[PDB]
């Protein structure tokens, strides 16, 4: 491989310890190393306080300082250094105090500079058995942050693990608490589930855990997911969900999509409702919308080639505009222009009228 994150984190730990502080790799990096995977991120936990970290490193980003977190920039990587803490934020004085309030045992391990695993809650055994289990009392972990309930669902698909039975029954009992979680955090976890492996298992856990009873419009996630295959874009999960149920975008708008996301969903839904697609269809809709609609209805056409082979790609290529029509018509500017521009546009897109000012003028003077 060519990873640098672990190496950089080792250097960060070394500098922290050279200055008298304790420092360890924590979080998913430890889980990933034990799974033989290359970590996406490597967090460091330290007895150093944020301003003490800033003294030791030339380049830091300080946005999370209130939470105890300094981002250390080193060797072209960024390592998050967080003081021992628990969230609710309270700084604490030992590693174990920090670890004992984390969500799941596989996420509550630490590793030293010398590769020793500190695993007070059996993270290694659960990792080996492929079990997502809350640290300590699950009722406690889920009251501290109800989003953890949904995180457990997400990890089951992402790692192909099961959810520990006691933990899962705890989620069932506290699923109501999900109502307090910012919808942006909910959407972020669901977007991950939609692109992760084993997503059908994640969706069955979502239902079995009772989360679908209390998530915003939670019942809508209970569709048949067998024929869903992610395209790497979480948006396709939301469109698949709606299409399977013959529902419209407004039914999921609680999740606070961006305008472009919403447009992509709404336009794709339109395409799936349109009986037959022709040149104007391929002209007016984006490739991304055409491809997502094709994906969700099961078509496999070579969409890109059809769009590319149209006479023009967009309105900016049109050889005529409203002010040419004002000249030829002798009429004052008004909404009629858009009507007539579109007539001309259609004729060009269907390859009937040449995209040529003088020939469009001929057509117009004859039609008007
Ligand atoms: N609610 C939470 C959120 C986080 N944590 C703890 O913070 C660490 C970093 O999570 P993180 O959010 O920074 C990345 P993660 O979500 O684990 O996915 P990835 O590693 O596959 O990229 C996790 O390992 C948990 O121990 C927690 O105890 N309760």
């Amino acid at each position: 491989d060519d990873d640098d994150k672990m190496n950089t984190a080792i250097k960060v730990i070394h500098t922290l310890k050279a200055a008298g502080f304790e420092a360890y790799i924590v979080g998913g990096a430890v889980r990933d190393l034990l799974l033989g995977k290359t970590p996406h991120d490597v967090d460091v936990a330290s007895s150093a306080l944020p301003q003490q970290v800033k003294v030791l490193f030339d380049r830091t980003v300080d946005t999370g300082i209130d939470h105890g977190t300094v981002l250390v920039l080193l060797d072209g990587e960024g390592i998050e250094v967080t003081t021992f803490r628990t969230e609710s934020v309270e700084f604490v004085l030992s590693l174990e105090e920090d670890l004992r309030r984390r969500d799941f045992t596989i996420n509550a391990m630490a590793m030293t500079e010398d590769l020793k695993i500190i695993d007070p809650f059996g993270g290694k055994e659960d990792l080996k058995n492929k079990v997502i289990r809350a640290v300590g009392d699950p009722d406690e972990r889920f009251e501290e942050d109800a989003l953890r309930m949904l995180r457990a669902i997400r990890f089951s698909g992402q790692l192909d693990f099961i959810i520990d039975m006691k933990t899962l029954l705890s989620i069932r009992r506290h699923a109501r608490l999900i109502r307090f979680i910012a919808v942006e955090r909910l959407k972020s976890e669901i977007d991950k589930i939609f692109v992760n492996p084993s997503m059908q298992k994640s969706m069955a856990y979502l239902k079995d855990s009772v989360l679908t009873r209390f998530l915003p419009v939670g019942g809508l996630f209970e569709v048949d997911w067998i024929t869903y295959h992610t395209d790497g874009n979480p948006t396709y999960g939301w469109l698949y969900l709606l299409h399977q149920q013959k529902r419209q975008f407004t039914d999921i708008k609680d999740y606070r999509f961006s305008n472009e996301e919403k447009r992509l969903i709404e336009k794709s839904l339109e395409l799936t409702a349109l009986n037959t697609w022709d040149q104007w269809t391929f002209y007016k809709y984006t490739l991304k919308q055409l491809e997502m609609a094709s994906r969700v209805t099961g078509k496999k056409k070579d969409l890109a080639a059809i769009k590319r082979q149209l006479p023009i790609q967009s309105r900016s290529e049109l050889a005529v505009d409203g002010w040419d029509l004002i000249e030829w018509s002798g009429a004052k500017s008004g909404p009629w222009l858009k009507v007539w521009i579109e007539k001309i546009e259609r004729l060009i897109v269907y390859g009937i009228l040449k995209n040529d000012k003088e020939l469009i003028k001929d057509w117009f003077e004859d039609e008007y």
